């Protein structure tokens, strides 16, 4: 059912996340919404982005990415390789979420990726607590040393002592004993999880991959993690889309599983290569140990996934999209001849 993006190598980690995004249909249908019919061609990376949905929704062949690319100004070799997965998201996320401001689907991009956390320090031996809430669009995991997700999870809102040299100062009170930490408030309903698998090295003064196993899960309850459990919206999540990637470094071989409809059918997007799979081979295959292995993941909250994977058909097209993308490939065409 489904079509590939045409393989460019230097681009690294950007295919197996537009095919991530495209497959958060919510943000797909916002996308399409977009009034960009006065855009600039080739300046606009949110025409660009509708172009890329469109295509991969209505090709048979696979789909081109260069007009995307010239739009967000990343045409270098290097431009992948100075930046994180979660900096193209941002970078493309914002473009759409600013696009969408004063439209009908204004705040989509918030309401789909966007949850809170609050950071603390408590002070021991004195009554004064700083809480400060922060918004977060995604999260990144650590996994040197931990087995599992919910290893991460209890690593990352531990509690981190605060004394001698690393002592807080309380203004008023004096510097002080005291205890730093992360709760979460809310998770969203698509939630973004980075694995911090490629890591700074003093001892070589270079970056270097991490291999070892993690382990992750197809259900993932995140209540425990929570500073208020809601009874009402149990914050179970449903694994939707896995990001790959085999060796040691940016030339490596970059794929994504995903089961698109959330019914637990997989497949493998290979760049132009789409592929049925089994849930072996898009879970627990790239667990890694044994240098393949998953270095970001996509889980949908269990409450929202009709809402989130709707079916898109293309009647929610504005025809102003559909006539412009045809004119393009019409011309294509005729040069082409
Ligand atoms: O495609 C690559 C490079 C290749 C490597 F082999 F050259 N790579 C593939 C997997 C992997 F982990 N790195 N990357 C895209 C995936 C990547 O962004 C995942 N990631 C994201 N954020 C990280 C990582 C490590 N630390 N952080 C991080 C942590 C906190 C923060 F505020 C910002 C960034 C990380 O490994 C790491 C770099």
């Amino acid at each position: 059912g489904y079509v590939g993006l045409k393989n460019q190598g230097a681009t690294c980690y950007m295919n197996s996340l537009l095919q991530t995004l495209f497959f958060t249909n919510q943000l797909r249908k916002a996308v399409y919404m977009m009034p960009t019919e006065g855009d600039d061609s080739s300046k606009s990376v949110p025409l660009a982005l509708q172009r890329v949905f469109y295509e991969l929704q209505h090709s048979d062949k696979p789909v081109g990415t260069k007009k995307l690319t010239k739009s967000f100004g990343w045409e270098t070799l290097d431009s992948f390789m100075q930046h994180d997965v979660q900096e193209l998201c941002r970078v493309l996320l914002d473009n759409v979420e600013n696009k969408m401001k004063g439209t009908c689907v204004e705040g989509t991009i918030p309401k789909l990726f966007r949850g809170k956390m609050v950071s603390y320090i408590q002070c021991k031996e004195v009554d004064y607590r700083s809480d400060r809430r922060e918004d977060y669009y995604d999260i990144q995991l650590s996994i040197k040393g931990k087995k599992n997700i919910f290893e991460s999870f209890v690593d990352y809102v531990a509690v981190e002592q605060l004394d001698g040299d690393n002592k807080y100062d309380a203004g008023e009170h004096g510097l002080q004993e005291a205890e730093k930490g992360v709760k979460f408030l809310t998770l969203p309903p698509v939630l973004h999880l980075q694995l911090m698998r490629f890591m700074y090295d003093p001892q070589t003064d270079q970056n270097i991959k991490i291999n070892d196993r993690f382990e992750f899960p197809e259900q993932l309850p995140l209540d425990e993690f929570l500073q208020k459990t809601d009874p009402k919206d149990p914050a179970n999540y449903i694994l939707h889309a896995v990001l790959v990637h085999s060796g040691d470094n940016h030339g490596g071989h970059y794929v994504v599983y995903l089961n698109p409809k959330g019914d637990g059918k997989w497949c493998k997007f290979d760049d132009d290569v789409v592929s049925r799979c089994t849930k072996e081979e898009a879970i627990e295959h790239n667990y890694g140990g044994h240098c393949t292995n998953a270095y970001m993941l996509v889980y949908i909250r269990e409450s929202k996934l009709s809402e989130v994977l709707q079916a898109v058909t293309d009647h929610d097209i504005p025809q102003q999209l559909v006539e412009r993308l045809q004119e393009e490939k019409r011309i294509e065409a005729q040069k082409r001849k």
